[PDB]
């Protein structure tokens, strides 16, 4: 593999068609799946030279704690369906490549079957109708070892997946949510916030003011993100939205970005436009359904190398000095 | 269905070519007709999230009355050709949904039938030669209890469709006009508003200084509206002068907007762009030519669907904070 | 014909490749070609509603005569290679059109000949090496009752027509110039301008300041024009340069523009940018290659039509009112 | 051959597919290679009419002596894989055209054989891992009599050729590099301005503030460039800083462009947005590949005729006038 492309038609060829459609879909026209990486092809960097480049490295520090890259990988629900191990295969990759994994509530492996595996956990919350029963599963996540709780607040419900409807899709009765919903309010972030010493990171934020109230709300985090083209259709990307994400939360929390990242230039780009860190789905989950394990291992070990070879391209020896870098719209 | 492209092939299937030209048309080159789709595709939202969507709603009031989403259809003539119970199949299915259906001057059952079907009728004008001919209409809809005058001023004449002259379009023997023409001016608007108590509507309006005459005439609505591309090619799309023309009239009148409308996600945009209401025109008749009143029915429950989703996936739980929503615009 | 391009298409049927080549090609890879075309297509009007349309006329005055549309026929070298009757067909045609014919130096049929036809005959002139040949030439059409010389400032040199090179294309040993070079500069203008009474037109104009210079060098009028992409690939389009034009020259002369005008709704667009008035090239031959005079004045019966159309849909009786329009650009 | 493209085709008929796509390729997405060519074609030209075109010349002065087009040829590495004359061939066809030649670090054949050749030779550096072997082969060149080192800054390492890759090439056996690395830093700038009185011209400057530098740090030049789309995959084509760069460095030293120069028009576009000169790299290597030196030598003659031919047609009698030229930026 030579580009997270390459995964992308080894995994279309193995998997079953609706599944790959699954994986692949957005909600409605796809209209905001396709503008993900329209947004993306239409950055470019203004790379710096002649600086020094003895100690290029990767890494950052987040939520207290060193990652190898400024990525993780996102939550994906139900990664049985994918591989037939799941969540522990990935997990056991992104421990060994250094990458924060995050679990899912709708994981088809237990929450604590997969912190078990080690490396640096995160566990995405989806809200239970019930705040005793969403507060047991962010305690559980604690107790388990998860190293932040990413509240999902995208999903009042979920989108219109016009490829899920049309195919009539299911869940094989083989793949469950092992760890077994309402929408989700700035009360439920502060029921959270309450009960967790842990950082809360709010996955779904699009809106300046929606960023801002993150932190006056206590965030320790934000995804700038519209759910990898999946709930409103017709949502802006979450890249269009980071500068101007980046500058009204003035440090205040870590900014993270997702949708359509496909290559460390890519990566670059989210942090020249100012991201402290991408989150990665659909490849990752490419890579599983091609190889399992040693396919994510493979993927991650390509984007660390595309990471550092577009850092150091690009005049920068840090992820800080990438997120100085300035960028220039074009056409495509 | 699971979504308007599917009913526009459904119609495709069952109409014949040239009545499907005839609805599917516009004038000249169809530069607007097509621009009316390209600017909503340039259009993306910003959502909220973590707002309370306990009780969403799509229920607007326009013209003193309730309606049960921001939408009416829009007046389109000779609706025989397309079923054969034309109208009355339209108009049962709209006062069903509970949204408002605008009978044609030019509709081929007459008006009072259709407004014995009940719901909330309009009635669409087309000035006739003689102010005293022109004024027995309205009030011929005024006494059948139509609620409001969509004045249409965009047709001084027909514009140039070339589809139909290719095909030599005609209407079949067995289509009428059951309700039985000059340029319409601002004197015509004036005698229309001392005729009737109705609100008046300009249907057609897209110079930022005609909305504020229309204001500054009585009319309480306007439509901005490039009549779906079939009257001056090359007219800019309603869509692309809303924002300027709802900030002119200072809530001083409703705002509609038509053109292109093809699911919820559009309405939301319209909704976030400052509109009142769309009038949608081509997917009713679609369902109409598709599967006749329960086809009709059945668009107008998918576009509800639709509607509820994208308002709660933006985080509106009224249609009036859908209007308080911002935009970006993208490339397609 | 209901269209322009019902014309070309007849004409590319009837004309050997060769001289359709020449017809339709431009300099180099084409860009400044295509771009006229780009150009008029991104252009969108704002249409006024519910003015008086008693007494729609098309009509302008120019150069102290009335002609029945804002159109002249552009200068077109050597009809003769479209239809036996060249030169003699199109003036008749315009004549009865009441369109001014725009005289070619190289012409291939003579000047008096042509000018003898009637109408409203203006001349086109290349700039002789020889001041007094070049003097003598603007006499002799001004002796013929030409009522404008319209000296082409955009041919230095002919531009690289890589269709011609690549066709071997030569012109028939039938085909002379009937009339019988060097750079003009603005000293070869002063010499013209004090040579003749008649308003002097400078062709070829697309720099501000150049049109600036125009006026104080006592010119009648200018065409703001890249010649058909077919001098400098790459200039930008006269249509682009238009409004900024109109702005500088103050009513200080006439602004004539030209280059893809395909229909009286691109008139309509060049007359919102400020033009007083268009040229029209390509689609004149072809008409005039697909039925000869008769063909010709179909075209101009279509094109006023197609602006009686335009200006009436806009709500302008006047193309003095056409001017006062705006316009928006899109994206096609 | 009457454009640059047609050699494109010849020499993509004889090469092997291998060889050619060492020669097309970029990095990764090959985004910024495709932006080069999108960039120049959304330049559109404002030429002057009516100068005094008496004594059009395209000579210039670069590094004190006349060149005689605003032209050099491009480091193009290991030229004997595109022809068995290499080098030579190139270098002989630049000298006779009055064209500067650029000898690589990495040529096939060695420096000193290539210099023989006469002509205005500079030398292309890459810095060695050790500052003295770095300096010797500076003075090596100088010994020789090239003019120029062109200090490649835009290399810590080599971009990810995924074409190269994909089809596993390597050099022949029978190409090596004939004069036989680390990243450069601005201290190796200065080890080499101070080793030679030679100008020093940096080439691959995209960032503003570099080019800056770069007058700072006493460069006799630079070259805004992204290396061909070879080396950072999504940098910013040249001709998009370009003006940018040209403001900042208010004169302080020659300004050159290149990446995807593909015809006397393109010259014209860079010279109007400020360049000094451009580089010119494919196109060559196509000339080399399809017919030796007599097509780098007909190569170059038409691209003097093209550079001649847009000069005059946009009204400039030098290289300066076309750097007073403005533009506009089109669609395409
Ligand atoms: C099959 C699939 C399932 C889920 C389930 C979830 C989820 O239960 N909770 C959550 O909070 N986000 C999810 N997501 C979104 C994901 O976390 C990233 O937001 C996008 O995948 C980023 O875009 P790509 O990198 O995929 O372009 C999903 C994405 C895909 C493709
Ligand atoms: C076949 C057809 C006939 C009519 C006749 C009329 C009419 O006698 N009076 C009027 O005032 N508007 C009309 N219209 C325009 C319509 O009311 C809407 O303006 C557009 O259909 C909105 O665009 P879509 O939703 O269709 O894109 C028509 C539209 C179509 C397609
Ligand atoms: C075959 C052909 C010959 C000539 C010869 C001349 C000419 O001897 N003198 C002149 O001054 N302009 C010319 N022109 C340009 C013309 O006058 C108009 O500038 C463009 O045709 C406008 O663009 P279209 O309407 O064609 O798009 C020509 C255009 C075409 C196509
Ligand atoms: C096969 C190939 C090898 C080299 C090797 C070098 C090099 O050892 N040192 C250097 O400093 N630049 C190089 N370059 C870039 C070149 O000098 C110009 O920057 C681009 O070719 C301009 O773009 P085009 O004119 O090609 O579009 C190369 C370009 C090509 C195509
Ligand atoms: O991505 C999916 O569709 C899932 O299976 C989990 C889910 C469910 C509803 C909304 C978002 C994610
Ligand atoms: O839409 C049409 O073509 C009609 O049949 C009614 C009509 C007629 C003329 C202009 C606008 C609408
Ligand atoms: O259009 C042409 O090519 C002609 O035959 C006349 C001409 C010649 C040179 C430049 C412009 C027009
Ligand atoms: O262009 C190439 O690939 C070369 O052969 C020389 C080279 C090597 C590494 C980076 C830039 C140029
Ligand atoms: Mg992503
Ligand atoms: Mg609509
Ligand atoms: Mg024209
Ligand atoms: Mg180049």
């Amino acid at each position: 593999y030579v580009s997270l492309a390459d995964l992308e038609r080894a995994a279309r060829d193995v998997l079953p068609g609706e599944i790959f459609d699954f994986l692949a879909g957005g909600s409605g026209t796809e209209a905001s799946l396709v503008a993900n990486r329209t947004a993306l092809e239409r950055v470019f960097v203004i790379p710096r030279m002649l600086r020094d480049l003895t100690d290029v490295t990767t890494e950052i520090d987040i939520f207290g704690r060193r990652a190898a890259l400024p990525m993780a990988v996102a939550p994906v629900a139900y990664q049985r369906l994918f591989h037939p191990e799941g969540e522990l295969a990935v997990a056991r990759a992104a421990r060994d490549a250094g990458v924060p994994y995050t679990i899912c509530t709708l994981s088809s492996v237990s929450l604590e079957e997969i912190a078990a595996v080690g490396g640096r956990p995160w566990f995405q919350l989806f809200w239970l109708r019930d705040e005793k029963r969403s507060l047991d599963l962010v305690r559980r996540a604690e107790d388990a070892g998860c190293e932040a709780i990413v509240f999902t607040v995208d999903v009042p419900w979920m989108g219109r997946r016009l490829r899920d409807m049309r195919n009539g899709f299911a869940l094989p009765e083989w793949v469950t949510a092992a760890n077994f919903f309402a929408p989700a309010t700035w009360e439920s972030v502060e029921a959270v916030r309450a009960h967790t010493d842990l950082p809360v990171v709010l996955k779904g934020i699009l809106a300046v003011e929606d960023a801002r109230r993150a932190v006056d709300a206590g965030a320790g985090g934000i995804v700038v993100s519209n759910h990898g083209g999946r709930q409103l259709d017709g949502a802006v990307p979450g890249i269009e939205m980071l500068g101007e994400i980046v500058a009204a939360v003035s440090g205040g929390c870590e900014v993270l970005v997702d949708g359509g990242i496909r290559s460390g230039g890519d990566v670059l780009k989210a942090t020249a436009l100012g991201a402290s860190a991408v989150l990665v789905g659909r490849p990752v989950m490419w890579a599983l359904a091609a190889a399992g394990q040693d396919g994510v291992r493979q993927l991650l070990e390509l984007l660390a190398e595309e990471v550092r070879d577009a850092m150091g391209l690009a005049g920068c020896e840090s992820v800080g000095a990438a997120r100085r870098l300035n960028t220039k719209l074009g056409v495509v």
